[PDB]
C-alpha cells in the first residue's frame, strides 16, 4: 500500500499524459507496482506551465473516475507541484492553489540553480502563511548537494524533503544518463535526509514510477522499517493532514 505524494497524471495539462488512455494506462501501472493512493501535483509554474486550474481541476476529475476502472481502492487525491515564484504566495493564501489532499502541506519545486538564500527565503515565507512545504526532488538542487547542513536547516525550519524514485535506484551498468542525479539522492537517504520517496511520473516511456524497484532498494539498504516510513507512512501523514 505504497502512497505517491508527487506525480503528473491528468491528461492535456502539463507535460504529462497527452490523453485520457494515457492516464489510465500511467495509473494501472502505478497500481501494479503496489501504490494504491496517488497524490495528482499536475505543474503549476509561471512562464511554463499555466493551465487555468479550472481546466486542471476537470481533467483531474476525470482522472478519478477512470482510476475506478484500474481498481475499486485505488485512492486519487487533488494536489499541485507549485514551482515558485512570488506570486504563489497571494494564491496560496486565497486557497487558489492546490495543497495536497487540502492538507497544511504543499508541493514546492525550484530550478537546479536556484541559489540556496532564495530557496530559504521563498520557504520561509510559505511557512509564515501556516504552510507547510515539501520540498520536491531534492536531488535536483545545485544549492543542497552534498550540503547536509543546508538540508537539515530547511527541515528544522520547518520543511520536509521529497527524493523521485528514479534516482533511488543504482547507476545502471549501461545506459546511464542520470548517474549525478543518483549520488545525490544516495548521499542525501545515507545521511538520513528524505522523508519521502514518490514517483514524480509522467509517461510510461522516459518517466514511470520506479516506486517497486526503490522501495526494494530501501529495504535491502536500509531495512524495512525505512521503507515503510518513506513509501507509506510519511506520505499517509501528508495525505492525512498530520505531523511528521
Ligand atoms: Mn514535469
Ligand atoms: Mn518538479
Ligand atoms: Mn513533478
Amino acid at each position: 500500500g505504497m502512497i505517491d505524494i508527487h506525480s503528473h497524471i491528468v491528461f492535456d495539462v502539463d507535460d504529462g499524459p497527452k490523453s485520457r488512455e494515457e492516464s489510465k494506462a500511467l495509473l494501472a501501472e502505478s497500481y501494479r507496482q503496489g501504490v494504491r493512493t496517488i497524490v495528482s501535483t499536475s505543474h503549476r509554474r509561471k512562464g511554463m506551465f499555466e493551465t487555468p486550474e479550472e481546466k486542471i481541476a476537470e481533467n483531474f476529475l476525470q482522472v478519478r473516475e477512470i482510476a475506478k476502472e484500474v481498481a475499486s481502492d485505488l485512492v486519487i487525491a487533488y494536489g499541485a507541484e507549485i514551482y515558485y515564484t512570488p506570486d504563489v504566495l497571494d494564491k496560496l493564501e486565497k486557497k487558489r492553489i492546490p495543497t495536497l489532499n487540502d492538507s497544511r502541506y504543499a508541493l514546492i519545486e525550484f530550478s537546479m540553480n536556484t541559489p540556496y538564500r532564495d530557496i530559504h527565503s521563498a520557504l520561509s515565507k510559505i511557512l509564515m502563511l501556516g504552510i507547510t512545504p515539501v520540498i520536491a526532488h531534492i536531488e535536483r538542487y545545485d544549492a543542497l548537494e552534498n550540503n547536509e547542513k543546508r538540508v537539515r536547516e530547511l527541515i528544522d525550519m520547518g520543511c520536509y524533503t521529497q527524493v523521485n524514485s528514479s534516482h533511488v535506484l543504482k547507476p545502471k551498468l549501461f545506459g546511464e544518463r542520470y548517474k549525478f542525479m543518483k549520488k545525490r539522492a544516495q548521499y542525501f537517504l545515507e545521511q538520513d535526509l528524505v522523508h519521502v520517496i514518490a514517483s514524480d511520473m509522467h509517461n510510461l516511456d522516459g518517466r514511470p514510477p520506479h516506486m517497486a524497484e526503490a522501495y526494494d532498494l530501501v529495504t535491502q539498504k536500509y531495512g524495512e522499517a525505512k521503507a515503510q516510513e518513506l513509501f507509506i507512512d510519511n506520505p499517509r501523514k501528508i495525505v492525512m493532514d498530520q505531523l511528521i
